[PDB]
Parts: structure tokens; sequence; C-alpha cells
């Protein structure tokens, strides 16, 4: 079952929701099965010498903490995991390799030429295992509403993380308060006090970026090191700038529904949409003014759409392009691109025209 | 009524004897951070400005002060301390410093001189002001006597729910507003609007944060980059950002202010934080951890402690504040009390150090 699995994710566009119809009762542990495989793939298992048993039990456990919500559930997890797998381990045109300190290189796929690199062969194998790790947790025990419906509820939560990413820094937290919870979860134990120590902070740094609010902080670092004419671009070997790289990355995999075929694109957009609509008829209940496109009487759904991706997703994706960190074909093919563009279109189509 | 007038004309020396007012409280010191902090919203006029309800005010900086543990430094006297001395920087007159005036407080204890004297209260509206104050007050609330890196390396409940990034500060704001929101009868600010709360715990949560040293060069930076500039103007007191600035460095400075006074209250501070690191040094030897440095009586090193405090924390900070032409002095060339002090301390201590 292992190589029918690896061999439908290599695809960017992973149905993923025929594998959670698939897996049907089970459909629970989808993002630990998903973990396994990758990591059996990425060679991960091998390279840290991490165990089996203590792996699967903690991050099962891991999945259960994720609700039973319509967006940031187990889906929305496993999905933006395999967003980090595919863009650090595909060929990306015109890239250099470095070493090929430990480093991965997939099984399910090699470098067509040496006009192609990985960023595997970049970027070493402890953060890289740091970014998919936090790929795992980044939602983990999302409660289905905003930071601002926290923050004007002052909810327990918002008062406990002073206002400041309140539901980012949860995740961590209650995912590492989890992962210290049972000795059966030690699955690094492998790792001495420093390696681990820098393994927790990658993790740590990795998930906070999700927040939006920094978005646009976040963009502007990235492209003063990497899109500067009169700068060397990225340096691998400074850590700083391969944790720029992993946080614009992990980015990208948390929003990628506009990067994807139609198809994947609108099933993600009606979860998040679902989700808007439970805040907004809890706002309505608490007396609260309704937050913008969460009442389902007055949807706007194309001009939700509209700016998201035009404002978010656009300028990020263009950011990751014009760096040469997106995989592709030989000018130049990129695949969520051309899906990116197509998307924006039909929805800017919606938009003038209703 | 008759106390008011002494504690505030003992209250108008940069050296206010802190010590002595606890020792004349004797079995009631332990409300000295409420008294005083009445005794300054009284002084500012901030309880008439905000319309402050005396009840609510007692009670919740009562709660709040009774939140600090009998620990050697971090306790109810280092944060009054704390709250003296922005308070104090912010009232008295500073030499060039120019006058601007949204409500703005006046301290009763004194006047600008002249019109070559200006006053932070002059320029910093009365809702910062006060939100620094606050801060002041709740900026240590709740500490265990422990580092942030003794909480993160031995992966402490508070340290692993922070995620490692400013652990202490963090639970000081935090557990501080959790009080303040615990009762509605410690709901002083109730006639504040949504906005202005919003603004005023922003602004509390900015100040108390700003006070976590591991982010001190970074503040020291853009500082010097926003005021100290020559090619700059300094700071334009019209911009929120500038003003935010200038409160976090000012609350900063007065953290640390002990060896910019006096030998006396310089030492009796130096002798409550290193108790505090020593108590520290012996829980990491009984936890077979590396003690952390200046932390083990039995090489104590005070000299060389308090050479590099002074001259990489407190020195640089002041040189900063004093630059940008915000420390309240005296014209002649300028004389600045705290800079005098500060000066004689770095010497006795680099004497102590190299002989
Ligand atoms: B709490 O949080 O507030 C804290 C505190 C501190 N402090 C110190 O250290 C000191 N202080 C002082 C002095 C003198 C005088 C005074 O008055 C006020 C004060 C001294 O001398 C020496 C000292 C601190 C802290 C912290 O943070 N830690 C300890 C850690 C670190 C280290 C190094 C660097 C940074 C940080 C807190
Ligand atoms: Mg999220
Ligand atoms: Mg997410
Ligand atoms: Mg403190
Ligand atoms: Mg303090």
């Amino acid at each position: 079952e292992y190589d029918s699995l690896i061999e439908k994710m290599s695809n960017w566009n992973f149905p993923i929701f025929e594998l959670v119809e698939k897996m049907g009762e089970d459909s629970g542990r989808i993002l630990s099965q998903v973990m396994y495989t990758l990591f059996q793939d990425t060679g991960l298992l091998e390279i840290f010498k991490i165990p089996t048993q203590q792996f699967m039990n903690y991050f099962r456990a891991l999945e259960n903490g994720y609700r039973d919500i319509p967006y940031h559930n187990r889906i929305h997890a496993t999905d933006v995991l395999h967003a980090v797998w595919y863009l650090t381990t595909r060929p990306v045109p015109g890239l250099q390799q470095i070493h090929n300190i430990a480093y991965i290189s997939s099984k399910s796929c090699s470098n067509p030429d040496e006009s192609y690199g990985c960023l595997s062969s970049n970027i070493p194998a402890l953060e890289l295992m740091a970014l998919y790790v936090a790929a795992a947790m980044h939602d983990y025990d999302h409660p289905g509403r905003t930071n601002e419906f926290l923050v004007a509820t002052n909810a327990p939560q918002a008062v406990l993380y002073n206002d400041r990413s309140v539901l980012e820094n949860h995740h961590a937290a209650s995912a590492w308060n989890l992962y210290l919870s049972r000795p059966e979860y030690n699955f690094l134990l492998h790792l001495d006090h420093v390696e681990f120590e820098r393994f927790r902070f990658l993790v740590i740094e990795a998930i906070l970026a999700t927040d939006l609010k920094k978005h646009f902080d976040f963009l502007a670092e990235f492209n003063a090191k990497a899109n500067d004419v009169n700068s060397n671009g990225i340096e691998w070997s400074n850590e700083n700038d391969r944790l720029l790289v992993c946080q614009v990355c992990i980015k990208l995999a948390d929003i990628n529904g506009p990067a994807k075929v139609r198809d994947l694109h609108l099933k993600w957009t009606e979860g998040i949409v679902n989700e808007f609509y439970e805040q907004g008829d809890e706002e309505a209940n608490l007396g609260l003014p309704i937050s913008p496109f969460m009442d389902r009487s007055d949807p706007q759904l194309a001009k939700l759409q509209e700016s998201f991706i035009t404002h978010i997703v656009g300028p990020l994706c263009n950011s990751y392009d014009a760096a040469g960190l997106l995989p592709g074909q030989w000018r130049i093919f990129c695949q969520l691109m051309h899906h990116l563009t197509e998307n924006h279109k039909i929805w800017k189509e919606n938009l003038y025209f209703q």
C-alpha cells in the first residue's frame, strides 16, 4: 500500500479527498499514515534513527487533536504537509545543487539533469524535518475561529498570549506540550540536546510564520535577500537565510488552494467559507458585528477569492517564482503558477460580470 | 491628606529612599505599590482625566501587588521603583526638549521653569503615559525568581506554553490582565470606550514586553536609528510608533535604573538581584545543570558582574537616551543627575575590577 499512496502523492494536484473517501472508516488516521510514507520516502526514518512505534504514537495523538471543523482539520494539515514536501524535493529549473551534515533525497524522483536542482540538496535534513513536522502541527487544536474573533471576545487564549499570534502560538505550544506529555512519543530520542533544542526552535519558527498578520513582513524580508538585483541572492550556508526560505515555503503551502486545479481549489474554498459562516453565526448570536465575508446571507464569494488571490497568494507565488525556487520543467513552465493565474482569471470574471 | 504631601515631597528626589519608606510602613509594607500608584495618579491627575473610581483602582492594584512573590529582587518594591522612575522621567523638565500641548497630564509636583525646558508629559498623550505607568506596575507580576534561560533549559510549563519566546514577560502581561478581567470590582477603566481600552491594553502589553533584555540590543538599535541619527530630526512626537518606542526605551531604562542612582540604592538592588541569582544557582546545582554566569555563590565575581552589566546593558541605553535629549537635567553645558551617578558607579566598579 506504500507504493500506491506515494505514487498518488507524486502529483502536485494530489486528489487528497479521494484518499479520505478511500480510507472511509479509518479516515481519521490520514495525517499519521501520510507522515509515515513521506519520512520513509525521504529516508528521515533512517537518517535520524526514528523508531516507528513512538513516531506513530505521537502523530496519531496529534491528528486526534485536530477538531471536526470545515477547514482547519486533519485534511488541511495533511495537504500542507504534502505541499512542503513536494516543493522541497522536486526538481527546480536552474537551481544549483550542493550536497546531492545530512541531506535527504526523495526516492520518488531524481533530478533529470544537472540543469535541475532540488531544495533537498541545499537545506540540511534537520531543517527540512522541522518544516514537515511543523506542517503537521501548524493548525493543531484549531477552534474554528479567527485571531481577531478571539481578541474581540477577550477569549482565554487571546488573553494568555497577549493578542500576539493567538492561534499560532497555541498550535505550537499545545503540540509540543503533547510531545513532552509521554515518553512513548519521544521519537527524536537519538537527537542530542543541541539538535533537539534547535529542532524545536525551527519547528516553532515555521509554525508562527503561518500567521497572515505577519504576511507582508515575511514577504518584504524574502524579497530583500532573494529578489535583490544588487545582492547575491540567497546564501545557502547562512542559517537565517535557510530559515527564511523554509518560512516562506510553509506560508505558500498553508494557502496552496488557488495554486491547484480548480477542482481542489473550490473544495478548499467550500471548507473555509463554511468555517467562516459558523463564526459569523456565533458573532451574530453574541450581538457582535459580523466579520467581513462571514455572513451566509451576503456571501460575496467572488470578492473574497479575488482579493485573497490578488493580495495574498499572488505576490507570494510571484516572489517565490522570481527567486527561482518553484519546481517546474523547461521558456519555463510552472504548474502551480499556471493554476494560480487560471483560478485568478476565473474569479475576476465572476466578479466583473456578477 | 497629611501623609500625601510628605510622600509626594519625598518622591520628587531622583534618589527616592524607597527602602526607608518600606521600613516606615513596616507591617503594611505589602501595600507600598498600591499607595504609590494612588499617590502618583492623584499627582498627575489621571484619576480625574479618566474619571477613575477610587474603590476599583485600589482593589485592583492591591490584588496586583499581592501577586508579587516574596523574592529578593523581582517584588513589590522593584515594581514600585520602576513606576517611580518612569513617572520621574516622564514628568520632570528636560533641557532643550520642545513642548507641544487628546488629553495631556502635568505633574502638580513640578512646573516647567521656562520655555527652554520641556516635559515628556507635554508631548505624550495622557493615555499613553498612564499605559506606561500601569505597565511599570505590572511588568514583573508573578515573577518566580528564575531567568528565561532557566525556564527554557528546564522545559518549564511556562516556557513550553510561550514557545521559549519572552516567557516571563508574556506571563507577566497575561496574568496581570487576567487578574484585571477576573472580577468586575477591578474594572476601574469602565469610563474608557472599546477603542480606548483596546489601545490601552495594547500599549501596556508592548511596554511590558519591551522589558525583555534578550531584545535589548534590538530596541537599542531601533532607538539609535530613529532618535540618535545625525542626519535625522530625532523623534516626531505626532507619530504613534515613535512615542511607543520612546515609552519602551523609558521603561527599559527604569527597569535597570540602579547604576544610575546613588551608591546606596545601587548596592541594595545589587544585593537583591544577586541573592535571587544565588538561589537560582543553588537550584541549578541541585538539578545537575551548568550554573549560569554570576549565579554561583562560591565564585561570586561581583565586580565583574557589575562592570559587565554597566558597560554592556545600562551604559549604551543611557547614552542613547541622553544623546536623544530626553534625560531630565539642568543647564550650565547640561548636567544630568543620573548620568553623573552612572559615570561615578562605572568608575568605582572599573576600579574594583582592575585593582
Ligand atoms: B527582572 O525580569 O526585572 C530582571 C532583572 C535583571 N537585573 C540585573 O541583572 C541587575 N539589576 C540591577 C543591578 C543593579 C541595580 C539595579 O537597580 C534596579 C538593578 C544589577 O547589578 C549587577 C544587575 C536581569 C534580568 C535578566 O534578564 N537576566 C538575569 C538574564 C540576562 C542576563 C544577561 C543579559 C541579559 C539577560 C531580569
Ligand atoms: Mg492556521
Ligand atoms: Mg493553516
Ligand atoms: Mg522583568
Ligand atoms: Mg523588572
